[PDB]
């Protein structure tokens, strides 16, 4: 019902619209109340090495050479733009990943805001990962934020870590 764009990742489209992205950090952050469930045995990863990270959680005791994790990134957006238009670029950063294949995609609104979610598999370091990637363009009062959540697992763990990744993906919530 909502048609996706093909040219330009969400970030590049906002750049080209003249918007500035300012990475937020959780301590002190009030504009939004974000729930990111933390499943049993997962913990916050101090010192993640995800640029612009707002919070990174992970299951450090997993099997797999790949540690299952969720990454949340929150940008305050400076400049005017139409969010519903920007959001139609929401799949493109995932669809550029090596060997991307899609399992689920939706551009339905999420908690009342324009949003995209795409889920699927891709290759990285000789390993197949399963991932779920949501962008939310949220409004708090007079500001706009891009909230982005990735939840990734090795494809070999996608069923074993299913209850964790599910509680994260489906418990996720963004409130102004
Ligand atoms: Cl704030």
């Amino acid at each position: 019902p909502v048609t996706p764009a093909i040219s330009g990742t969400l970030r590049d489209h906002l750049r080209e619209k003249g918007v500035k992205l300012e990475a937020q950090r959780p301590h002190g952050f009030k504009a939004l109340d974000i729930t990111l469930p933390m499943p049993p045995r997962w913990t916050q990863v101090p010192d993640p090495n995800v640029p612009d990270a707002f919070v990174v959680i992970a299951d450090r005791l997993g099997n797999s050479v790949y540690t299952s994790n969720a990454q949340l990134v929150v940008y305050r957006l400076i400049g005017d733009f139409d969010p519903a238009e920007a959001i139609t670029h929401g799949y493109i950063d995932s669809q550029k990943l090596l060997a991307w294949q899609t399992t689920n995609a939706s551009m339905a609104n999420f908690d009342g805001f324009p949003s995209s979610i795409i889920e699927g598999t891709y290759r990285e370091n000789d390993m197949t990962l399963n991932t779920s990637r949501r962008h939310v363009i949220a409004t708090s009062g007079a500001d706009k934020y891009l909230v982005s959540l990735s939840v990734t697992t090795a494809l070999s763990q996608a069923v074993t870590d299913g209850p964790a990744t599910d509680a994260i993906v489906n418990g996720f919530q963004v409130v102004a």
